[PDB]
């Protein structure tokens, strides 16, 4: 419980750090009894690292790992995601026996400590290619062996998508066809994209959401929020604004719970 | 080899009948040893029913079942899909021990007779909400009981999406959490939408595709094809055209095998 198990996130800059701060605050809001840890890289300002230390039990400094895999990253219109190979450092955290990695663009809506009943590698399906798991939420076991194996495969073969999700799916390739218990229910990693892609399903299953994941190039922190009206201002033709409940929650927590700690 | 087992499709009009014909032609092309069955409703022309008899072993006339659920259908911008409850008639086919239902907008790329090793209900995940199965390819056991249960649920509750897929997911509730063997690999029902949603995944898994599913409002038969050049004429800004190989194959089979029976 308290000592040997953690939620782990990652930030390589101050932008994704506002995400990590909101994630962290949401985990506390829902009364986790596990540690909170964030992996941070040198591009995170000293000032931000100090703020991160008020929310996370530990801020762990690591080196950026970058795929440099511009062809594969362009293939999915995510030229900026090569630095997500930095996620692989999560397996080096052998101070813990089991952890849940969560993307810095996630938000917790309910206690999810029952994830620690799972075993490596448990993750939810990805809505793009559902025989791949989405790497935004996964339950794993820190291991120097698994760490080095993952580093080796990344250096030798890279990632089919140029980020962490490809390589993690290739390494944990039995996921689609194994033990159904290793398929986390989709409500533990609810892709913002699924809300508009199959709204009828969201309408009957979404009230049970435990985690929302703002996956895709547009992040909550790239909107403009007016605290007085609670209005979110978006770019034109944004399909996520037809169901904005999770975006508003994100901003509520940031303005209320994170903002006071920033100053 | 199975005289007591069939593939089953559905058509309510002459337009999806072109799809059924191409699907049936593709099952023959890949040497199925099973029977081929199409459910058709009164709106299919007499001349079309006769053409369907050259491809399918059985053309079975059934009444249209229509949810009339404009609210849920409109939720997913598919106002025409209420007649998909007609699919429920497939459970009445107790001449067969086991069947694979396939949507009329599917296209077989390899022999898939190994699907008959599965048991009801086996289906692939839906890319919008992957804890629901897509109802375009599924293995089931004809049964008067299951048939009547499904009709009663449709009459009482309707479908959460106004079509067959919602009601079938509600009825086969345990799919997301049961027996992984009942999760068909995504290659047995490859959603055309998944090609452009996670292109990197397509690039490394796509060569293994056994079935493609042209799901969504635009169907292969709504394009304009030039057989001289083998170019497909699309509506503007069509995302599927960046990877057109499956559409081209649909039109080749249509033009070579099917259109001669029509025009
Ligand atoms: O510039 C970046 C890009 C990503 N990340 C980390 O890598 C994760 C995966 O990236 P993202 O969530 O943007 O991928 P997606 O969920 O959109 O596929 C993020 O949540 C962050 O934890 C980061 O720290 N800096
Ligand atoms: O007007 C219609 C619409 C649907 N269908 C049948 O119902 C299936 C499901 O509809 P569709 O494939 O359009 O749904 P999607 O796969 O796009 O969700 C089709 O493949 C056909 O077999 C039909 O016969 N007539
Ligand atoms: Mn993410
Ligand atoms: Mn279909």
């Amino acid at each position: 419980s308290m000592t040997d198990q953690a939620f782990v996130t990652l930030t390589t800059n101050d932008a994704y750090a506002k995400g990590a701060l909101v994630l962290g605050s949401s985990l506390k809001q829902h009364r986790t009894t596990r540690r909170l840890v964030v992996l941070a890289t040198p591009q995170v300002s000293d000032s931000m690292r100090k703020v991160l230390e008020t929310v996370f039990d530990e801020v762990i400094m690591v080196d950026v790992l970058d795929s440099g895999d511009s062809a594969h990253l362009t293939l999915m219109k995510r030229p900026e995601l090569g630095v997500t190979l930095t996620k692989l450092h999560c397996w080096s955290l052998t101070q813990y026996s089991k952890c849940v990695f969560m993307d810095a663009d996630t938000l917790v809506l309910a206690n999810i400590d029952d994830l620690f009943d799972r075993e490596e590698l448990s993750a939810a399906p990805d809505p793009g290619w559902p025989d791949c798991f989405n790497s935004g939420v996964f339950v794993y076991q820190p291991s120097v062996e698994t760490y080095n194996q993952l580093l080796h495969l990344a250096s030798e073969q890279g990632s089919f998508d140029g980020g962490d999700q490809g390589i993690l799916n290739t390494f944990f390739s039995s996921w689609a066809t194994t033990d159904i218990r290793k398929h986390l229910p989709f409500i533990y990693n609810l892709s913002s994209i699924s809300i508009y892609s199959y709204l009828p399903a969201f309408k009957v299953f979404g009230a049970s959401a435990k985690v929302v994941h703002f996956l895709g190039r547009v992040k909550p922190w790239n909107y403009t929020y007016d605290p007085k009206t609670k209005s979110v201002k978006s770019e034109a033709h944004d399909p996520n604004m037809t169901h904005p409940e999770f975006l508003i929650l994100w901003w509520n927590i940031f303005t209320t719970n994170v903002l006071p700690l920033l100053q």
